[PDB]
């Protein structure tokens, strides 16, 4: 249940509900993977969705149009969230977009099924831990919800 399907063949930004910031992937400067206020659009904020197959049918890899890297989310090692080359070579590259309901209609969690984690974008901690993850079979918080933007 609750599968969300992003559009294919068009780049999008991923904006956090709690943070009003969009994820990004860049090779420089550090941090390479972080988030940015949504009012400022930059190349590093654009991603496409890569459909999965087999065990990963209904899941997607999230590929940066700026670096070519896909996002990952794992419980260990550190860093727990980041990016890596390829088109989803590793299990922790495969996300179920888990559709929200109620006040979360229109939004989804980004659930890395293989690592049992969800992505987090928040402003309630220092910048070193604002873009992170949380166990997926635990409490749900607004900072785990994202939506897709085309501007
Ligand atoms: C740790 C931290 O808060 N760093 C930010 C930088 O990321 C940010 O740099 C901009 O980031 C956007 C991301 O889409 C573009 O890459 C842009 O070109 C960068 O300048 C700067 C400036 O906003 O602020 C902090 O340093
Ligand atoms: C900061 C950074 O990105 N370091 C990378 C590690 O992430 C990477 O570890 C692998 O990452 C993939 C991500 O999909 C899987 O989690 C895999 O199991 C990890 O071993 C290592 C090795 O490629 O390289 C850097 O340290
Ligand atoms: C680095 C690290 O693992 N820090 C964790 C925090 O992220 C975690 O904070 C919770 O995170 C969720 C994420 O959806 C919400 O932001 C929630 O409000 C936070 O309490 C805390 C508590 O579990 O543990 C570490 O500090």
């Amino acid at each position: 249940s609750n599968e969300y399907n992003p559009p294919l063949g068009i780049a999008f930004r991923l904006c956090g509900l709690a943070s009003d910031r969009v994820l990004f992937s860049r090779v420089s400067p550090s941090p390479e993977v972080f988030h940015h206020p949504k009012s400022e659009v930059y190349p590093d904020q654009w991603f496409v969705a890569i459909p999965g197959s087999g065990q990963n049918a209904g899941c997607y890899a999230i590929k940066s149009k700026n670096t070519g890297k896909v996002l990952f989310s794992r419980m260990s090692p550190d860093p727990r969230v980041g990016h890596i080359d390829g088109d989803g070579k590793y299990p922790d590259n495969w996300f179920k977009f888990e559709a929200g309901s109620g006040k979360y209609a229109g939004y989804f969690r980004l659930r890395a099924v293989a690592s049992d984690t969800v992505l987090v974008s928040r402003t309630s901690t220092g910048t070193d831990t604002q873009v992170i993850n949380y166990p997926a079979t635990s409490a749900k918080y607004d900072d785990q919800y994202f939506t897709i933007l085309f501007d």
